[PDB]
């Protein structure tokens, strides 16, 4: 029966959000980590053992795989989802340590404090999301070609290198882009609702 | 002893369903995720390491494996079962946050609201199921041939490529098709029963 | 202390069985899933990486491994044990949803109903078991030869192909057959006892 | 606080054993499954990928690995420990279903029954242990030679085949033999104590 | 409801820290072990199977991989995070065994003791962090070159050896360096706050 | 709230130890199993697939890997830590079964007994530790050379064989030696304190 304090914590954390925003954000988060856990990581299993180039020079395959992928997409999405999940955990720990000290002060004695940090966290989530989307557009684009051309030393003039299952990776890149855009739009919607409520006093 | 609130939640979520529909849907769901977890994924383990073609041109195997399978069947079924399980979780979160706020309003004060979302979710499950069945029929069919012919650059004119255990994959494709059809039929049956009860007022 | 309702559920589910049948069926089930989880699946690990044929024609190994094993024994036994465990779970969910609604009706108001479904489930278990035993006898037999002969296109006239550890697979096939026969005999014994009690009125 | 019924169950199951026998049997069981889980199974990982023979005939390696090991030692010990752990679980389930029905009969009404099954189980454990020890002595012996000679078709007259890490497997075989003998001796000691107490009336 | 004693323990352990230091240290710790568990270890999977050298002399690859990496970065960071997490666990166990004995002494009878060990632990964390940073700078630097030159016996005069994905490892090395510096700065901040409070008496 | 009996058990087991010995032994144990679980076992992954010799004779690599490593270091440390953790579990089970029977005898009736077994267990831990250290010194030493010379049949006169990452294994061997010596010193310290208290009567 020790679940009422968790209910008061879930009340105090989601005090300012819309009743529609909470369910969609939670379901989208569970969807994101389940998709990244089950289907996506098994598709990038042999991302280097199947990468073959058309040459005989020893060491050309490693440097051409270097120049093709500066960072894999899976660890990119892991870093992105961790950086997005950090400020909600910071808000959670802050609200928990406020509630304990406040109950202490109230057992002794028988807006602008908590709203501001909520605004800061919901700003930082959108800022991190748009930063990661811009970096992913600048580095890779939103497709993968089946034939890559490599011009790095110590290979000869130009060699051809062939990727590994690029169609499936293009499909999953499009899915992660759609999920990212939906998350950004929902956070912007929550910001707009809170600042629309705030002007009516 | 903190299980009565979960009993009230299980009462309020399944308020409109048939007593026969609930047990068959739950057992079918457990059957589906257990079959997809244990037997199916281990059969698609070496779907690229055993794919051999009859050529010497370097890079023909990767592009012919590309043209053979635009997306693997396992991640297809994972995406399908996640898209089917999403609206039930949305209904669950909606009903939970209704019940908490309603108990708050009732502790303060000592059809068409919840039925409509139920109709929306049970429509969306069938729509997603028939969409995934049509896409799987359009892309792959419902069999796998042991010999595939490939006509993609930079290979020569036509090469032969041989798949990996296609009989077992055909058997499991037929099982997943049967499970999909049974799920669609049961959801249509539940819709028909609810709309048959609704006209008697 | 929230375990008495599970005790009433375990009372109401096993109301008609023999006191000797329940312990042997439960211990046999735990034995079956433990044997299938630990020892059996690790023996079928390299069922294709060690399958070698005596030829040079590219693609003969895949089609001869196809013709040798239409479906692996491990996923066969997984499908068999899932199809056997399904009707007991259906009976469990039915009895649980009967008990909740009956306690509701009793809190409002301060044979042939449940026996028939029990008979149906204990019929369906034996029917599924004898069906799977007949299919396994018709497809594979109950042994594995160390030398297999293959006559499929695009190989030449006849090639020899050598299996991977067939002695150990023969031993485990005999164990699974013995477990299957013991399960069928015990379910027939329970049916005979219940129909022998039923005629005395 | 729902742990007193488990205490009464642990009282009623170990009613007849020595106070020294219980701790040594339980610690030996935990020792056995921990040793078989952590250290032993990782040593038999590459038991076929490292088995090389001195020939060029295709298919000689599979049949010589067949003739060398009819069944691997790891699955042998798994089968042995499962067959040894079965009768204690049968006694547990029997005593539990006796206790529930007896408490029912006692809530209604406000040696030779349980001793015999205990004697049967503690006989069957020793019988299964000595059977498995005799079979392991008859098939393999208690050592592994580094050089094996093979005389099976379709190889030529005699080929040499070299095993994989036989020293470490000899050490672990000696450890499992010592553990087996200690288990048999302790069960014989418990039988002797119970039959020594039984004659004094 | 057995969570109040853990609340008193969490009160007594964090008695002297800043309200801002605790949330940032806990979130940084969870961030560190999650990053080291998910993304980092999968990038160092094939750190030896993809390391190729430009030679024919057998045994040059093993000794050049030896001279390139005296210790892998992953096990280095594991050792570092374990050595950093040790003194907090020592403080935890000390405070727990103080609290139990003190409650015993208080049930019998119906600064400088605990502050000093806190100062010792928060000194030792910073000392271990700066030691590991200095060793990592002295051995490897903070980058990885794609081409390594090897001059060890029994190779000839000088051979070229090519690493495996050095760009991604450079990125993750920079991330771990940034996390290390942030941890050191926060521990120095907590030391400065406690010694700034201590002089005001 | 069912945690007070575990508190009485933790009181009765650690009744004779020093307040400083318990925290250091528990933290050292957690340190040992965490280091052996995470970092050490992944370093010994390819201990045979990367072991190459300078020869053409088939079967020389297996017998030279045999003569190099009679038993791997990982399973050696697993056996050592299990043999060290056994007598504490024996003492735990003995004290638990004493406490239950003593509470039974006390509910009926409304030094030299427990100290001796504690002395026996804390003797046996040190004896097993010094035995394992002497065996590890006698077999392997405390280093690993990068070049090993092999003189076993059926190889020719003398071949050279090259190990796999010996520097990292030397570092981890030194760490395990340091942990072993610290454990032995702490157990000797606890013995000395208890026998120093015992003479004052």
């Amino acid at each position: 029966g020790d679940w009422s304090a968790l209910g008061k914590l879930l009340d105090k954390v989601q005090a300012y959000s819309t009743a529609g925003g909470k369910v969609w954000l939670s379901v989208l988060f569970i969807f994101r980590i389940l998709l990244l856990g089950t289907a996506v990581e098994s598709a990038w299993g042999d991302e280097q053992s199947a990468f073959r180039c058309n040459t005989q020079q020893p060491g050309c395959e490693n440097v051409c795989y270097d120049k093709s992928f500066p960072i894999s997409h899976v660890r990119f999405w892991v870093l992105q989802i961790i950086f997005v999940s950090v400020p909600t955990l910071l808000y959670l720990a802050h609200v928990f340590y406020v509630m304990r000290k406040e109950e202490k002060l109230n057992k002794k004695e028988e807006r602008g404090g908590l709203l501001r940090t909520y605004i800061i966290s919901i700003l930082f989530k959108s800022i991190f999301e748009v930063a990661f989307l811009l970096i992913q557009w600048y580095i890779y684009g939103f497709s993968l070609s089946a034939v890559y051309t490599c011009k790095r030393d110590p290979c000869p003039h130009q060699v051809d290198c062939f990727l590994s299952r690029p169609t499936e990776k293009t499909i999953f890149i499009i899915f992660m882009l759609v999920v990212s855009l939906v998350s950004l739009a929902l956070n912007i919607i929550e910001l707009f609702y809170v600042f629309f409520k705030g002007v009516k006093d």
